[PDB]
C-alpha cells in the first residue's frame, strides 16, 4: 500500500503571494499545539483589521522530524494586510515543487513523501530540501479518509 505518482504527482511552477506567518521552531510533539494556537492568533489578528483569509493554510519544513526543528505557517491573504507580534508579512512559496495531492490521515502521509522522492529521482529533479503542506480541510472537522493535504517538494537552483 505504497502511493503511486504514477499518474498523480506533478511539478508546479509555484506563484508567490501575500500570506501572513508565523516563523518558529518545534517538535514533533509539540507541532499540533503549535498549529492550532499559532493558526487561530492569525486568523484572530485577520479579524482584528476585519479581513478574512484568502485560501487554506500552509506550512514548511526543512530538516523536520529529526529533534527541534524549523517551521513556517500560515494562511494566504489579501494585500493591505498587516501583522503583529510574531505574525508577520510576508510570502506563499515561489518556484518549481515536485507536488501530489493526498487524502488519509496525516500519520500515514509519509508514504506520499516517499513516492514524491521515487519521482523526482527516476525524473532527474534535485530538491531543495524544503517541503510545502497545504492544509485544504480543517483535521478536527473532516472525516479521516476525506482529508486533503498538498504535498509539495521544493525543487533545488538550475
Ligand atoms: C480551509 C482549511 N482551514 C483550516 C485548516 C486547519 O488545518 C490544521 C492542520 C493541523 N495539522 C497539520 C499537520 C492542525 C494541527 C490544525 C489545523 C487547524 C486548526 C486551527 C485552529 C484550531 C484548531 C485546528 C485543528 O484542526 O485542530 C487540530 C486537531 C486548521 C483550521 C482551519 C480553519
Amino acid at each position: 500500500m505504497d502511493f503511486e505518482c504514477q499518474f498523480v504527482c506533478e511539478l508546479k511552477e509555484l506563484a508567490p503571494v501575500p500570506a501572513l506567518l508565523i516563523r518558529t521552531q518545534t517538535t514533533m510533539s509539540e507541532l499540533g499545539s503549535l498549529f492550532e494556537a499559532g493558526y487561530h492568533d492569525i486568523l484572530q489578528l485577520l479579524a482584528g483589521q476585519g479581513k478574512s483569509p484568502s485560501g487554506p493554510p500552509f506550512a514548511r519544513y526543512f530538516g523536520m522530524s529529526a529533534g527541534t526543528f524549523e517551521v513556517e505557517f500560515g494562511f494566504p491573504v489579501e494585500g493591505g494586510v498587516e501583522g503583529s507580534g510574531r505574525v508577520v508579512t510576508g510570502l506563499t512559496p515561489s518556484g518549481k515543487a515536485a507536488s501530489s495531492l493526498y487524502i488519509g490521515p496525516y500519520g500515514e502521509i509519509e508514504a506520499v513523501y516517499d513516492a514524491l522522492m521515487k519521482w523526482v529521482d527516476d525524473n532527474g529533479f534535485d530538491l531543495s530540501g524544503e517541503a510545502y503542506e497545504i492544509y485544504l480541510d480543517n483535521p478536527a472537522e473532516t472525516a479521516p479518509d476525506q482529508l486533503r493535504t498538498r504535498v509539495s517538494l521544493m525543487l533545488h537552483e538550475s
